[PDB]
């Protein structure tokens, strides 16, 4: 099975306008951010079965990685609303 | 395998009421945490239990790497209070 | 393939009005950000059903730096607003 | 060898009354870097001996990455008293 | 797979009327900028079927890299523009 | 080995009365620093040893890896009293 | 090959009358620059091609090597500028 | 010759009353100090003279190795008194 | 061919007059970025060619090392000419 | 070898009279120093002229890194009567 | 080869009236530099030739290599000027 | 190829008229920095002349870190006499 090919969809812009480019990207991001968490867990809970019946140091290794990058993605989560909270500041 | 697909679930967000995004994503980091705190605890003590039985450098190389993202993981439960009081702050 | 060559295409620019590149470049880099959330979704969706079929750490080694570039990537989007709010003016 | 799957808890959350949360997951915290002293601790016994009847330069190598792990974790106690007392600031 | 060789075009350059070297020079950038932009995208679109296709971490590993380049190549574009403002003060 | 589980202990924590936590966490970092100096200089006895009669680059260089350790690991002796000196009060 | 050795060609300097000198520098430079993106654009659009055609990951990462040296190399020809206008002030 | 395990021993500490910890620990990171210098030198000795002896490159370069943690221990001798100088002040 | 060893020229210095060796040196350092200039261009040019007729990802990669190097070197240009407006300066 | 085992030496240390413990430790350092001094002198001067005789890269390679460590170790030399300097001052 | 011993030779020092020292050492300082442009101008051009017949990405990149070196090598020189200016006094 | 072990001189140091043993120790230094020049400038003559006639990438790569450290060796010299005058401020 071949992957059907993405179709990438313009957003419309708006230079002279951008408070509703900024609306509309935080709502992208946030949905990205929220994505991200779903599929990080969805991995870790494999991942860890795997590394605790697998004696395997390198899956240990990997499950390792799996949480650093779990905790980096929540930190933006918070610092997400400190940017959006002085974008609306000056 | 072959497990389930993920179905990924999208949000509601709010950029012209945020604190209830802010809210609802602190309840959410602060899950993950929880879940994190769980996750690596669960596997930290087969790693030990492991790296203890298997003389082996390797193993033992490993189970530091393990508790040195278990610090730095379980470190930003407390930040996260931080940044939560600068949220509700001045700035 | 053989994939048709690409064709690059030539802005118009104002060196004395810049205000007008400087909008069509917000336009053009906003565009691409867009591009590259959906490009970096499209790939991690599948990326993880693999690698939690695949029975291989690589896969997962993979899949976590894909996640990081996905955070890199995303977190740039607002940054980009605050740049274009320090730029103007 | 064989284990069974983790079952994880929900905790309770509460953002507009945030304090409680706050108490919680220090002790959590907490709690987490006592047992990483007493798992590090743990190791450290028997990587010591192992590598002290070893006759092995990689044995003494990966000895000594832990003993500074188990400073880094150790340091960080510290800094949790010192990350509570500003909070509370 | 045979190519001609390149041909050189020497600017003229105004050392001391260097306000229209400057006005050239950003058009050039710019220019430069939009290509960069066209290339990036052009590769990125067939990486990512590969990618998707290839069932391969080798894959996705170099489409995340690809990725980082693109968003690096983007937030130069408005820091150009900083520029140019900083430049006209 | 099999060498018997670990059996993990449970703090008892007060986050609104963190002083009588903050004096047991001192005791248990000290007890774990002095533990890391014994560690080290048992270790480091044998591999000095070790080293000497081996005829083997491999083994000095680990050794001198062991004394940076050791090195790192006594010098956050006296951060601990000053941060402690910070933190009381 | 075996190709013509290069000749090197000593400039004439001035150390006590040096703005002609700055003068010649600069020209030098920015001719150097304009070279660079010409050759950078001709490597880059048949690197691009080659790169679409291999399904190959190494020419996918060289490729987006080649971009990284591009932008390094573009951003500096505004930076010049902004050089040569702090050499013509009060420093 | 199968090694003597490890017994460890407890200090007995006093968090409300530091300053005799400070003191007890100053005396045991100085005698690590002390006992790091000695061993070093130990070390040196024999790993100089198998270099000079051994056309071989590897041998120069884990005695620069060493060399390099000889000076590193060193200056920590010094910033010690500085440690101590500075915790007696405020 | 074995290479003609090199002579080396020993300048004459000026401890007490520096400011005619600084001179000299300007016109040192200046020689040489000019030869640096002039090499690097000659053999970009080729590597140029090579690179684009050889479908080897390692010749675009030196190809952009060199690149790298001839943007660095460039930049150093004006950056002379910065250090001895400061020399002259105080 | 088998090499005599090292004797280690306890010393006298006086938390609440350390000027004494703080000259001594001076001159032990300075010794030690000098000690280094005199050791990367003799390395430096076989591992020349091995490098010299030995038309070997990698010879070349290791002794310029024998002169990074001299001139690291060297330099710590006159840091140590500066670091004398501020422990005799007001800090 | 074997080629002749290096001989050191001490240099007089004066700790108590150090400029004469100073002074002689900035003329050592100043030779060696202009021996570093000397040999490394002797080595590029050899360098170049052979990398320009080669046929071999090796030789461009060490090639490269060589440039950086000689850059940084003869920005030394005007610093080493400012050094002076900033010493004297 | 048998070298006699070195025989360890021990300086004479004087921790309360510290000036004398500064002075000596100025003098072995730039003695050291001497030698070191010596050394240096002895062996880039050397590998110089191999790496010429090597036709080898490997022998001007190791040159051009021979260059290197030559000139961190001698910034050194100018920096031993700044650190001289603010040893004696």
């Amino acid at each position: 099975q071949v992957y059907a090919p993405l179709v990438l969809r313009d957003p419309v812009s708006n230079p002279n306008n951008r408070k509703i480019d900024q609306d509309d990207d935080y709502e992208l991001v946030r949905r990205n951010m929220h994505y991200q968490s779903q599929m990080l867990l969805d991995m870790a809970k494999i991942a860890l079965e795997n590394a605790k019946n697998a004696d395997s140091p390198r899956h240990v290794e990997v499950f390792a990685q799996l949480m650093g990058q779990m905790t980096t993605t929540n930190k933006e989560m918070l610092k997400m609303h400190k940017e959006m909270k002085d974008l609306a500041g000056a």
